[PDB]
Order: C-alpha cells, then structure tokens, then sequence
C-alpha cells in the first residue's frame, strides 16, 4: 500500500537516464555513478530490457531506470584479461582468466586510446577491461 516502505535504494553503476513505459527518455535528468536512488525491488520489462521503477514523494512514478545501470550484465571473457584504471595504467595485478563470469555495468566506455572498456566490480573503484576481451 505504501511504495516507500516498500522501496529499496540502489546504487547506481553507470551514468542512467529516466526512461517513460515507451521507453522514451523523460526529463532532462540523469541519475550518476555512483549515486543511489529510490526503486522498487521487483524489475518490470519494456520494450524486452529490465528496468526498476522510480519512487518519489511517496509514490511509485512513470520514471523506470536500466537494470544494466543497476544489476549490470553476466558476462564470460573469452581472453584472458588485465584490468586498467585508464588507457595507460592497470588498476592492479589482477589477470582474468578466460571462461571466468565477469559482471559489468552497463555501456563500454571509449578511453582516449580509442579502444572500449567495460567498468567491474560491485564497487567505486577504477576498475575496467576490454570489450575485445568479452569477444572471440
Ligand atoms: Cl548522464
Ligand atoms: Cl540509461
Ligand atoms: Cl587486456
Ligand atoms: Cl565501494
């Protein structure tokens, strides 16, 4: 009866739109990483992607953000894998093995080198590995 005894807050792992049900960007806002907004826990589908409704004042709205900006994505490598705080400098001594299930969080990132990156870790830290990575 009540959406915000009901509400969780998640933390958001990507830069998210507020989408509408047509899945339209709505407004001019945007929640940022890694920020953490007001959802109900039960994900609904539009348009075949995941997403979580947004409470406000109170109320369960017409605004609905990405799970992939929440949840992220299952992913396998299919190299083995570094990972890199930016285009030049690794994040840690970590090597990902091939077959290893990785999740990222949401869009790649094109870093000044011009190749793209997918943020990991269920953290804040400057974590990334290559998109080519995920790929045969
Ligand atoms: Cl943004
Ligand atoms: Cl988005
Ligand atoms: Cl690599
Ligand atoms: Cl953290």
């Amino acid at each position: 009866a009540e959406p915000t005894v009901a509400s969780v807050s998640k933390r958001i792992m990507h830069n998210a739109y507020y989408y509408d049900k047509d899945a339209k960007r709505v407004g001019t806002d945007s929640v940022k990483r890694y920020n953490s907004v007001s959802v109900l826990p039960n994900t609904t589908t539009i348009n075949g992607k995941t997403y979580y409704q947004v409470v406000e004042n109170g109320k369960a709205v017409d605004k609905y953000i990405n799970a992939a900006n929440i949840d992220g994505t299952k992913r396998t490598l299919k190299h083995n894998a570094y990972v890199y705080a930016s285009s030049k400098k690794r994040a840690n001594k970590v090597v990902l093995k091939k077959g290893e299930v990785v999740t990222t969080y949401g869009a790649s990132y094109t870093f000044k080198n011009g190749q793209k990156y997918y943020k990991i870790g269920d953290n804040t830290d400057k974590t990334y590995v290559k998109v080519a990575n995920f790929r045969l």
